[PDB]
């Protein structure tokens, strides 16, 4: 797992609730580095809270099961990595259950700030494919992130 | 996959929609048996439909992801398989899309028609844990079925 141990970029964010990604929402977080440690991803976001960028830690817990994290940030996420060029980018997807519901909220890393359109249209389709509105997709190699 | 290419029982079930896995839900079904094929593993079930039971036979189709699988039933299924005790028992959790919504159905398989307390004590806990209540989680080893 030491290979998802690098820089990272935020290239696109899609969550099947607009809201989780959107300004000021708790997921719209931007990834700078992961340190692996004993199988657990040790994330360092920057996230923009009230117009300001302020640093954010996340740890995905290793568990039993491959592929598979765990971390605990509003509400419980099992997390779950995936990539077909794991040098080029990174898929994160959480499904987070809080206050009794269930949402996706998924994540594509690129070890470029932006990355190829064969990729990015990829992650797009598969989400409107499951049922999401082009709204709860966000490419955001094109906003001003932090 | 070798060791789910066998005769199975459904144990437990639990949905984030208790109406999935209810009497009646599309989701609520008996599996007979597995049979893998080029990696795709070929669940035949028996679902109780008005009245009465009836063949149903679902595909996990392989994806390039380590333990994933693939199934369009009721919406797009993104199907993910762990066990501690791979002969003993077969869990198979479904991340749900239909209508846009999301939902989440698990089930808890065995090689008999029961599983020790402890599996299935720790089913209900993980589960318990994510904001599930008990009508959301059903036993069925009791219940008399297909």
């Amino acid at each position: 797992w030491e290979q998802l141990s690098r820089h990272w970029h935020t290239v696109v964010l899609a969550s099947s609730d607009r809201s989780l990604i959107e300004e000021e929402g708790p997921f719209r977080n931007f990834i700078q580095n992961i340190t692996v440690e004993s199988g657990n991803l040790n994330g360092f976001f920057l996230t923009r809270k009230n117009g300001q960028c302020i640093p954010l830690y996340l740890t995905a817990f290793k568990t039993e099961e491959a592929r598979q994290f765990k971390l605990n940030y509003y509400g419980t996420n099992d997390v779950y990595y995936e990539s077909s060029k794991p040098n080029e980018y990174a898929k994160f997807i959480f499904y987070n259950y809080h206050d009794g519901k269930v949402n996706v909220v998924a994540n594509l890393f690129g070890r470029t700030p932006n990355l190829s359109n064969e990729i990015k249209k990829r992650f797009e389709e598969d989400f409107m494919n499951r049922g999401f509105r082009r709204e709860n997709i966000l490419d955001i190699s094109e906003v001003d992130h932090c």
